[PDB]
């Protein structure tokens, strides 16, 4: 696999706050086309090859600051991470989906040469919290060539997602009362195609805002999902299949094996 980066993983390595790569940043003006700008986190070391990229959207009435801890943590494992701001704080999930795509197109077409030279434009992914998680679902319908999708405590009014063909990892929060898992996260997961590589992880005692602070349970499996599907890195299947049994997880579902 020409896309494998970093040494062979252990459960300690995927739980490490800092991965094998050092990270630099690049700020993007809000006058970028089609989204509200943001911050690009990228691995500095270039001798292992180019990397895939993930655009990360915040929730309703939130900014990239609520998602900033994903920047260095995920990028240090070998990824370009773009925490974006939206055009307005009130943008809906469909709008956030379009803006995740515009952020990715920015990386491919308009980003700084330091980012462009490190990017593989064929291996892109989306992630989002709350309404941004609904935008992550929307973006996969809008661009089926995406490699992975991670809706974090997602909010969306539409409960059926049977046309998604992008591998999708939904994280729910047990005590979420803003986007309850019974009416958002779980219906979304169950409506994804039964043949799709997918998973649902519910966090014990977590609130709707659990994704907004550093969480090792979230981070270790976000890293494993992006490795498995953006990098085609089967070295990380061991952490995804069979279903994780971490104490912080109160329910896990998957279409393992993959
Ligand atoms: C029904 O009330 C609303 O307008 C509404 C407000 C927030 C969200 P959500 O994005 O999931 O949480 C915010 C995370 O920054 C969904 C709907
Ligand atoms: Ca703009």
């Amino acid at each position: 696999n020409p896309y494998e980066r970093g040494p062979d993983p252990t459960e300690d390595s995927i739980e490490a706050i800092r991965g094998p790569f050092s990270v630099a940043t690049e700020r993007v003006s809000s006058f970028a086309s089609g989204f509200g700008g943001g911050t690009i986190y990228y691995p500095r070391e270039t001798d292992e090859g180019t990397f895939g990229a993930v655009a990360v959207a915040p929730g309703f009435t939130a900014s990239q600051g609520s998602m900033s801890w994903y920047g260095e943590r995920v990028a240090s494992h070998g990824f370009i991470v773009f925490t974006i701001d939206t055009n307005t704080r009130l943008d809906a999930p469909g709008q956030r989906g379009r803006q995740l795509l515009a952020a990715l197109d920015y990386l491919v077409e308009r980003s700084d040469r330091k980012v462009r030279e490190r990017l593989d434009p064929n291996r892109l992914a989306v992630m989002g919290h709350a309404m941004g998680g609904g935008g992550s679902l929307e973006a996969t319908v809008m661009r089926p060539s995406l490699k992975a999708s991670i809706p974090l405590t997602p909010w969306h009014l539409d409960k059926t997602w049977g046309q998604v063909q992008v591998p999708t990892f939904i994280i729910g929060a047990e005590l979420d009362t803003i986007a309850p898992v019974s009416t958002h996260a779980k219906p979304f997961y169950e409506s994804l195609p039964s043949s799709l590589p997918k998973a649902y992880m519910e966090l014990c005692g977590a609130t709707h805002f659990a994704p907004n602070i550093p969480n090792t349970t979230i981070a270790k499996y976000v890293i494993s999902w992006l490795k498995r599907f953006v990098d085609e890195d089967t070295r990380y299947s061991q952490f995804l299949c069979p279903n994780p049994t971490d104490r912080a997880i109160c329910e896990y579902r998957s279409t393992c094996p993959y």
